[PDB]
C-alpha cells in the first residue's frame, strides 16, 4: 500500500510573478502588500493571467484556470491565503532559498 501515489510537477509561475513584482510600476496588476511579511495582493487577476497567457503565447487565459495552479502551491505550503483574506497571498516558502541555494 505504501509507495509513491502522487507525483506532480511544479510550475514556473512563481518566477514570472516575482519578475512582474520587480517591475510592477507600469503593470499595477499585482504588487507587494507587505514586503517583509511576504504578503502580496492581486489587484487585477485578469491582467496577471493575460500576461501569463501572452508570454506562453496562448489565447483565452483567465484567473479561473490560474487558480488551479495556485491550488498546487497551497498544498505544498508555498502560497498561503491568510485567514480572513481571500485576495491576499502570502509566501510560506520563500524565494530566498532559491537564490542562496543555487
Amino acid at each position: 500500500g505504501s509507495h509513491m501515489g502522487r507525483i506532480a510537477d511544479s510550475r514556473l509561475l512563481w518566477d514570472y510573478v516575482y519578475q512582474l513584482l520587480s517591475d510592477s510600476r507600469y503593470e499595477n496588476f499585482i504588487r507587494w502588500e507587505d514586503k517583509e511579511s511576504k504578503i502580496f495582493r492581486i489587484v487585477d487577476p485578469n491582467g496577471l493571467a493575460r500576461l501569463w497567457g501572452n508570454h506562453k503565447n496562448r489565447t483565452n487565459m483567465t484567473y479561473e484556470k490560474m487558480s488551479r495552479a495556485l491550488r498546487h502551491y497551497y498544498k505544498l505550503n508555498i502560497i498561503r491565503k491568510e485567514p480572513g483574506q481571500r485576495l491576499l497571498f502570502r509566501f510560506m516558502k520563500t524565494p530566498d532559498e532559491i537564490m542562496s541555494g543555487r
